[PDB]
């Protein structure tokens, strides 16, 4: 849908805007069932299957686990859960009970994902926001699966994806489950999205490290968005946002996506996503 100018200057004063009620239910199983389907197909990323020994190992596993995040921009791979292995780098439980997310390409490789990602809906709400040139640099489908489901430590969208000027990058958060208080919806700082960005992320010219340091910042500047599912979530890329642990019997999917807009938008050759000549990031209107 369409931004009304009370929602336009609320989302400036935010940095995030919640839309309930965004997509239908069905549209949110469409996107349940093909993540199943992908899931089901999922094969166990090659450094995930092997047991390690020593110090030796454990560097050279963590090695090819950079090497197939930093890849991974213009793929539908998959992300585990920290803490589902064991001492010698075992799952405690299955594989495809203990994803924590899969990128970074959903709406490029995925029919379905694409389908909402351009979608009249979102096209239009960012002509509200008045995009010229929005292309999408990123995508991802977080599971927070239950019990153990991973919380998400205050940060910035832009340490990430990091472009001259700021102000060029947006997130949007799709539930495709209800998000509440005990499942791990997200957190922001109202308001704190208008003095940069006090950490980066940056690509080595293989493997990744910061700039600068997320400062410390009073829990209580934070506000709980409990969510229905099919709301949308709109997060400014200098929004601090957190999510706590899923502590729940069941999980808190979402489907979210970025949005550059390219026009005058210098995207950092520093960020470890970088758009390949086989998927420069592609336009989002149609």
């Amino acid at each position: 849908a369409c931004l009304s100018p009370s929602q336009l200057q609320k989302f400036q004063q935010d940095g995030f805007l919640v839309l309930e009620g965004f997509l239908s239910a069905e549209e949110c199983v469409a996107m349940q069932q093909r993540i199943g389907e992908i899931v089901a197909e999922m094969d166990v990323p090659l450094h995930c299957r092997t047991e390690f020994s020593t110090q030796e190992e454990e560097q050279l596993r963590a090695q090819g686990s950079t090497d197939y995040f930093l890849s991974s921009g213009d793929k539908i791979r998959f992300f585990f859960e920290k803490g589902v292995f064991d001492e010698k780098g075992n799952f405690l439980v299955p594989p495809e009970k203990s994803i924590n997310k899969i990128g970074h390409a959903l709406h490029a490789h995925d029919p379905v994902f694409k389908s909402i990602t351009h979608s009249f809906k979102v096209q239009t709400l960012a002509r509200s926001l008045g995009l010229q040139m929005p292309v999408v640099v990123q995508s991802m489908y977080i599971f927070k699966q239950p019990h153990f489901g991973g919380e998400v430590s205050p940060h910035q969208d832009a340490s990430f994806l990091y472009t001259e000027p700021l102000g060029r990058v947006l997130g949007v958060w799709i539930a495709v489950e209800d998000a509440t208080l005990e499942n791990g919806c997200l957190w922001f700082i109202p308001g704190s999205h208008t003095s940069g960005v006090s950490r980066r992320m940056v690509r080595a010219p293989p493997g990744t490290s910061f700039l600068g340091s997320e400062p410390a910042r009073d829990n209580s500047l934070f506000v709980p968005t409990p969510v229905q599912r099919g709301a949308l979530v709109l997060i400014h890329g200098e929004v601090v946002h957190k999510s706590k642990q899923n502590l729940s019997d069941r999980s808190r999917q979402a489907y979210t996506f970025h949005l550059m807009e390219a026009s005058g938008t210098t995207w950092s050759p520093e960020n470890w996503l970088q758009p390949t000549a086989e998927l420069p990031f592609p336009q989002l209107y149609t």
